[PDB]
């Protein structure tokens, strides 16, 4: 009751974080993560044998909208899964790895400041 009000309010902060990562200020490094990776358009070999749980910001926003996250920790897991998929598949100095780490710095710095009860 009381506890649920706090959990839902954290997921509201997660909504604010998601909208921040979708803001035009981050577009130059966030755009590869807006939608599912277009494996066919980029000619990516064996993507679905390296990355078994694909995740992107669009799917996260759909899960948010369906109210699919039970709490903020599971929201964070998906964001972090999305970034980890990109570290797993691409060469460590690839340009999208640099982009993943820049967008991830935005997520991690904001997520770390969500209060325990609010
Ligand atoms: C057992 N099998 C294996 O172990 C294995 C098999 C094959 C590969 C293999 O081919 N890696 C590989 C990937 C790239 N990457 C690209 O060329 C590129 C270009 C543009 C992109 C992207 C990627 C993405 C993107 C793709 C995936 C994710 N998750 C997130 C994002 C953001 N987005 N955009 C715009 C280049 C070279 C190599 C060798 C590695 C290991």
């Amino acid at each position: 009751g009381s506890h649920m009000a706090s959990v839902t309010e954290q997921l509201r902060h997660c909504s604010e974080i998601l909208k921040e990562m979708l803001a035009k200020k981050h577009f130059s490094y966030a755009w590869p993560f807006y939608n599912p990776v277009d494996v066919n358009a980029l000619g990516l070999h064996n993507y679905y044998d390296v990355v078994k749980n694909p995740m992107d910001l669009g799917t996260i926003k759909e899960k948010m909208d369906n109210q699919e996250y039970k709490d903020a920790y599971k929201f964070a897991a998906d964001v972090r899964l999305m970034f980890m998929n990109c570290y797993k598949y691409n060469p460590p100095d690839h340009e999208v790895v640099t982009m993943a780490r820049m967008l991830q710095d935005v997520f991690e710095t904001h997520f770390s400041k969500i209060p325990i009860e609010p």
